């Protein structure tokens, strides 16, 4: 268990702050704030990580939702991000996210980006 | 609001189960159960929703995270579904999801996968 | 081998319509036109596929690219279809794309949609 | 145009080595090692790219396919690479990637993995 590993604030290489707790039962919870996008000041996140990983040097996999409406701004879409946690001197988060935007059917095509963010305890 | 239409039991084309409530500020709490997989009985899930929608006909974004762990089995692996629910006669919800698993450094190349589920309320 | 199976005029769930050459050696050659987004008439596509494939049910891994660039319209912008040929009476090609669009690097995170298209020999 | 700017001998953060000619017309032909994987030698890569990029500062739409099967092995599965060059004193290539395997319709949910490459003309 790297719920001690885990808890605490991220920093992503596009300069967004990612601040989590993580439960001993495998619930996460916390703040996001993106640096970029449709996007001002703290989103809800919640997600999930495995509370009892492999003892063979192997990550944690984990991930987490944000849906980017909060008392400034709507978006009218989420983002989840899917990765591991691997933890020691330069610990890191490794993610890849799919962010999904309400469309009408017609537009379904073009609804969802994809990409990667690499998350750091230090910049 | 489609706290009311998001809430209750859904299948997708695979025969798992997703049961979920939304709640009035964007949160979802459920469980799921897949029928494919290193995966028995029900595990945990949590996501977010977009609890105010556009209304020129757009879907409703949302998603959520399930960690393989329960009290019967431990996959090592996260999935997070990112997409979309659209309401009316036959209402679904149209998914793209990444499944990580924790690896070593050395595998972390293969650790993701990437598919779409949709779901509907009967079958 | 497959060469014969591939082959052909197909067509997916949004009516486009993909013409492809398989060769004995791997080769894919053809042209694509979509029914959607920012693109008129044929483009140029070029891929491969496994012309020894598994003899035990499995399908024929295959992956084939477009540039949005013809004599009518330059999307900069390129789309990469992966996916595997199942053959028999109701033959199909079951992909997943990504389409990376050129971007400034202040733009490089909302870059690339992902999606999935399924293509029959009927429609 | 960045037939010049791309053609050559490129080298992603696993040690994998890609070496390419762009055609005046968008074509990509080439060979990829693989560091890792079921992969051994050189293959055959074909793929596109925007021969008429933007003048704004935008990097330049490219995507190319690898089946993995070569006269010393076949892995039964294909690679995707869709990403843009970016040019300049320290030129990149910046791709997302699509790996399907070929399977049986009961494992084609777990068919395809997924994936980020840097290619860079030095290491
Ligand atoms: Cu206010
Ligand atoms: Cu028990
Ligand atoms: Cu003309
Ligand atoms: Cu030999």
């Amino acid at each position: 268990r790297d719920e001690a590993g885990i808890t605490g604030t991220w920093y992503n290489q596009l300069g967004s702050t990612f601040i989590v707790t993580a439960g001993a039962d495998g619930a996460l919870t916390g703040t996001y704030e993106s640096a970029v996008g449709n996007a001002e000041s703290r989103y809800v996140l919640t997600g999930r990580y495995d509370s009892a990983p492999a003892t063979d040097g192997s990550g944690t996999a984990l991930g987490w939702t944000v849906a980017w409406k909060n008392n400034y701004r709507n978006a009218h879409s989420a983002t989840t991000w899917s990765g591991q946690y691997v933890g020691g001197a330069e610990a890191r988060i490794n993610t890849q996210w799919l962010l999904t935007s309400g469309t009408t059917e017609a537009n379904a095509w073009k609804s969802t980006l994809v990409g990667h963010d690499t998350f750091t305890k230090v910049k």
